[PDB]
């Protein structure tokens, strides 16, 4: 894993702060993500962002595939939010529910995942790489799971289906808190279907044992417009 410092060009900074983003060139011949300041070595799907080299000696250089739109709440508010339609959106979340779905069976949990935390390439590929996105279970207790992951992938969806819009707007952390736990819960955004509401519902059981496998989240999101909405049509923004 371990490669030469002088075999990377770093380019354009992409983001800072702990340390830095840059965008660059591996070997002379490879555009890659480069990341300043052993689980990536482990884990391996075409959803997860892909490790590629280490420096592993003060100062650290990270060398990962290279996203080239950036997060998914970034280009979610850009030029791009305007044109992406139910279909896309969707579709985004299926790719991501592909990529909880190996984290799933490998064992591992997330604990942040939310739409900052999604990488954006080409062809609207997406990949995985507080306290509103976040179970009550694991704000309050730390019982971070899987199941709590699945809460935070109900979030997203309105982060996709708002085009990413903060969620909870107008309320702060506590008052997030004190109304979930009194079982608020988000209303069906504008032009969004009832039924994937429904399924952001379904993420956000106050039982964690419960709420959907990403397996069935996936399964669902890839099927939707057969088996659920097969009579869908664009409207103004979704
Ligand atoms: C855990 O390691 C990393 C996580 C995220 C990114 C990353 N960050 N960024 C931008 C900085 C804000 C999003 C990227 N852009 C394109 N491709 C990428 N791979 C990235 C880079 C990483 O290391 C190169």
């Amino acid at each position: 894993w371990e490669i030469p410092r002088e075999s990377l060009r770093l380019e354009v900074k992409l983001g800072q702060g702990f340390g830095e983003v840059w965008m660059g060139t591996w070997n002379g011949t490879t555009r890659v993500a480069i990341k300043t300041l052993q689980v990536m070595k482990k884990l391996r799907h075409e959803k997860l962002v892909q490790l590629y080299a280490v420096v592993s000696e003060e100062p650290i250089y990270i060398v990962t595939e290279y996203m080239s739109k950036g997060s998914l709440l970034d280009f979610l508010k850009g030029e791009m939010g305007k044109y992406l339609r139910l279909p896309q959106l969707v579709d985004m979340a299926a790719q991501i529910a592909s990529g909880m779905a190996y984290v799933e069976r490998m064992n591992y949990v997330h604990r942040d995942l939310r739409a900052a935390n999604i990488l954006v390439g080409e062809n609207l590929v997406c990949k995985v790489a507080p306290i509103k996105w976040t179970a009550p279970e694991a704000a309050l207790y730390g019982r971070f799971t899987i199941k709590s992951d699945v809460w935070s992938f109900g979030i997203l969806l309105t982060e996709l289906t708002t085009k990413g819009r903060v969620p909870y707007p107008g309320m702060v952390n506590r008052e997030v808190l004190d109304q979930v736990e009194r079982g608020y819960r988000m209303p069906c955004p504008p032009e969004c279907p009832e039924s994937l509401h429904d399924l952001m519902c379904q993420c956000w059981r106050k039982d964690p044992e419960e709420r959907p496998t990403f397996e069935y989240l996936q399964a669902f999101l890839e099927d939707y417009f057969t088996s659920t909405e097969p009579q869908y049509q664009p409207g103004e923004n979704l």
